[PDB]
């Protein structure tokens, strides 16, 4: 769920999965779709399209188990569904990590900016 999003989001970024990236560009954001604005906004939109495939639980709050161990995240958990949610959650945070270099502040607060349309999964 969000909770676990949240906290690898911070063990790996050091930023607050809300308010850095809960309206950052066309796909971070919560709600939002749209064409990518850069590397950091096509890393939420590969973190989206590895949801979407989650038809046995709750991306938002169905929780997980998964340990941050040695910096590293580690997906602990066996019920499947649950372990694929923490592979896309793992996944997002990673990227976002490495494409920190061109996060921009600017996208920051995109929900009222423009956004073509979002490619397919």
């Amino acid at each position: 769920s969000v909770l676990e999003l949240g906290k690898m989001i911070l063990q790996e970024t050091g930023k607050n999965a809300i308010t850095s990236y809960g309206s950052y560009g066309c796909n971070c954001g919560w709600g939002h779709r749209g064409q990518p604005k850069d590397a950091t906004d096509r890393c939420c939109f590969v973190h989206k399209c590895c949801y979407k495939k989650l038809t046995d639980c709750n991306h938002k709050t169905d929780r997980y188990s998964y340990s941050w161990k040695n910096k590293a995240i580690i997906c602990e958990e066996k019920n499947p569904c649950l372990k694929e949610m923490c592979e896309c959650d793992k996944a997002v945070a990673i990227c976002l990590r490495e494409n920190l270099d061109t996060y921009n502040k600017k996208y920051k607060a995109y929900f009222k900016l423009k956004c073509k349309k979002p490619d397919t999964c």
